[PDB]
């Protein structure tokens, strides 16, 4: 291991190291021109290729850290650009490398990305295919300079593959857009779970972490026994200690070691991890990270013999308080992967009290039988919201279930912008639209994989901008209680109902020109706007008015003259539905 960098290169091929090159250049110097980091890219590749061929070469014995510090340091408008980021550079490592981490911008100010013509796209794929992808890749991490790099990678190998089937199809747009708004989704919801990952261990502590690790785990590998997982556990909290620290090279050599782990111990873990184990270095942790679950055996007792009848249950409760939970954590995900983890969390916080409660009693036996009961209502509760909203998903469309979600979060909390309560309800409704597809056996944690990012991505929106106090109790409670503490919301009885407005609901004859999907934004909108003015509306009176408008729409789209219908029949829809309401 002479040299980190020839290492590294011989791991990677020359193709991926170059991307990861770029994605982590790009990620410090998130304000130099992409053919600057085209030109470090290349320098440092033809360095690397010394110390393959010599390791013995003349830089080739230094850290990996030391080479990156160095390239960053020999930045001539450094100082110019970054101010403070310069000052690391007369610091020693490993303090430099700490230093330049510090002063990795988060989300600095930069223009969105603008999705070019897909004949654009395409035109550009075909005569530029590398300046192409990786000019993107270059805008994409210098956007998100805390996304894993190796998973950035991933997405772009995903993104050039939709190109190349695409850009060759007659009806290129109706292929390839598709298939950019899978990612696009994909990419933003990977970005969210990392740092809602991320500031769980931050906000709750490792042991909750752990719990939570515990439970998915239990689910995944079932055939693995308890010692294994802890194991497991114990390092993947190393991993995401680590790995949110920011650090890629410290990052990627934690996971590289844990996928090394298990694949080397496969028969110990699970059946179902062949295939990721036969992968490159750089799919490896990827693969096994999203890995199908292990099927449990077959002969599986239940817990009332350890945990309920048992004798030496307190006392071997007391002798671990932690791990015994985790044993009765570990026991309870095995045989249900059809719970969402945090359900499971919640049987085993349920389990906790009553032995805190019953252990100090004068016969811990009796308070014991309780407990099992007291896992029905909190399972079944998830179970009912599953059940109920995907009949209504069925019964409805996802578009008009979106309309249903939608009335309801407005008149539970109508103090939010109406542009977000649009856009949750739009989400809520294609997570139904995912996981209802499932049957119930894989619903919930389907559910519960969704709404996370969903609540979480909500809360954030709420943590910059205030509106509801009992939205703020939900966010900043435990990430167990988050969901159902928002189920808990109930209608705001507190709202007074905001002051009409014509220009609200006035409607003029672009619409009809509009696609699908704006046109459904705008009258989504409209109705947000509707309920906002008039709460105490019942489901049948806003049904009438939301038809009335459905077929004024209808009526003004297929007449010769169209600008002066939305004005004059415009008029006489808002009159009739005031009076109504
Ligand atoms: C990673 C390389 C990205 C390649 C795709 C380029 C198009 C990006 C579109 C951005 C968007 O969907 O908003
Ligand atoms: C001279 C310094 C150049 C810096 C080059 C950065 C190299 C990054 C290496 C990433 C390897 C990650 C392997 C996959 C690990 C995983 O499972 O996530
Ligand atoms: C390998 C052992 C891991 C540690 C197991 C700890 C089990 C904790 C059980 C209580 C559920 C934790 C949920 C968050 C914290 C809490 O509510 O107590
Ligand atoms: C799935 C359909 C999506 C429709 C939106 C409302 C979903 C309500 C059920 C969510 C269940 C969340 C499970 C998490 C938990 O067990 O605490
Ligand atoms: C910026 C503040 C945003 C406030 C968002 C208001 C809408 C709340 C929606 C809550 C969704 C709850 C999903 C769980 C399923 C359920 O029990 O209904
Ligand atoms: C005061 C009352 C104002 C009357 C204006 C009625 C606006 C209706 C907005 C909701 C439209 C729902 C359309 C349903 C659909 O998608 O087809």
């Amino acid at each position: 291991h002479k040299s980190e960098v020839a290492h590294r290169f011989k791991d990677l091929g020359e193709e991926n190291f170059k991307a990861l090159v770029l994605i982590a250049f790009a990620q410090y110097l998130q304000q130099c021109p992409f053919e600057d980091h085209v030109k470090l890219v290349n320098e440092v590749t033809e360095f690397a290729k010394t110390c393959v061929a010599d390791e013995s070469a003349e830089n080739c014995d230094k850290s990996l850290h030391t080479l990156f510090g160095d390239k960053l340091c020999t930045v001539a408008t450094l100082r110019e650009t970054y101010g403070e980021m310069a000052d690391c550079c007369a610091k020693q490592e490993p303090e430099r490398n700490e230093c330049f981490l510090q002063h990795k911008d988060d989300n600095p100010n930069l223009p969105r990305l603008v999705r070019p013509e897909v004949d654009v796209m395409c035109t550009a794929f075909h005569d530029n295919e590398e300046t192409f992808l990786k000019k993107y890749l270059y805008e994409i991490a210098r956007r998100h300079p805390y996304f894993y790099a190796p998973e950035l990678l991933f997405f772009a190998k995903r993104y050039k593959a939709a190109f190349t089937e695409c850009c060759q199809a007659a009806d290129k747009a109706a292929c390839l857009l598709p298939k950019l708004d899978e990612l696009r989704d994909e990419g933003k919801a990977s970005s969210a779970k990392q740092r809602l990952k991320c500031a769980s261990l931050q906000k709750f502590g490792e042991r909750a972490f752990k719990a939570w690790a515990v439970a998915r785990l239990s689910q995944r590998f079932p055939k693995a026994e308890f010692a294994e997982v802890s194991k497991l556990v114990t390092d993947l909290t190393k991993v995401h200690t680590e790995c949110c620290h920011g650090d890629l090279l410290e990052c990627a050599d934690d996971r590289a070691d844990l996928a090394k782990y298990i694949c080397e111990n496969q028969d110990s873990i699970s059946s179902k991890l062949k295939e990721c184990c036969e992968k490159p270095l750089l799919e490896k942790s990827h693969c096994i990270a999203e890995v199908e679950n292990d099927e449990m055996p077959a002969d599986l007792p239940s817990l009332a013999a350890d945990f309920v009848e048992s004798k030496d249950v307190c006392k071997n409760y007391a002798e671990a308080k932690d791990v015994f939970l985790g044993m009765f954590l570990y026991e309870y995900a095995r045989r249900h992967p059809d719970y969402s983890v945090v359900l499971l969390l919640r049987l085993a916080k349920t389990y906790e009290t009553t032995l805190e409660k019953c252990c100090a009693a004068a016969d811990p036996h009796e308070c014991y039988a309780k407990v099992f009961d007291e896992f029905k209502p909190l399972v079944e509760e998830p179970q009912n919201l599953i059940k109920q909203n995907c009949e209504l998903f069925e019964q409805l469309g996802e578009y008009k279930f979106q309309n249903a979600l939608l009335v309801r979060y407005t008149k539970k909390v109508p103090q939010v912008s109406t542009p977000t309560l649009v856009e949750v309800s739009r989400n809520l409704g294609k997570v139904g639209s995912k996981c209802c597809k499932h049957p119930e056996a894989k619903r919930m944690p389907c559910a519960e994989d969704y709404l996370s990012v969903v609540l979480n991505q909500l809360c954030v929106l709420h943590e910059k901008t205030p509106v509801s106090d009992r939205v703020t109790k939900c966010c900043t409670e435990s990430l167990v209680n988050r969901r159902p503490c928002f189920s808990a919301l109930e209608v705001d009885e507190t709202y007074v109902p905001k002051e009409f407005n014509a220009e609200t609901f006035t409607f003029h004859a672009d619409i009809c020109t509009l696609s699908e999907k704006e046109r459904q934004i705008k009258k989504q909108t409209a109705l947000v706007e509707l309920v906002k003015h008039k709460p105490k509306a019942t489901k049948e009176q806003l049904k009438a008015v939301m038809d009335d408008f459905a077929a004024f729409v209808e009526k003004c789209c297929k007449a010769d003259d169209k600008e002066t219908c939305f004005a004059e029949e415009g008029k006489k829809l808002v009159a009739a539905s005031q009076a109504a309401l």
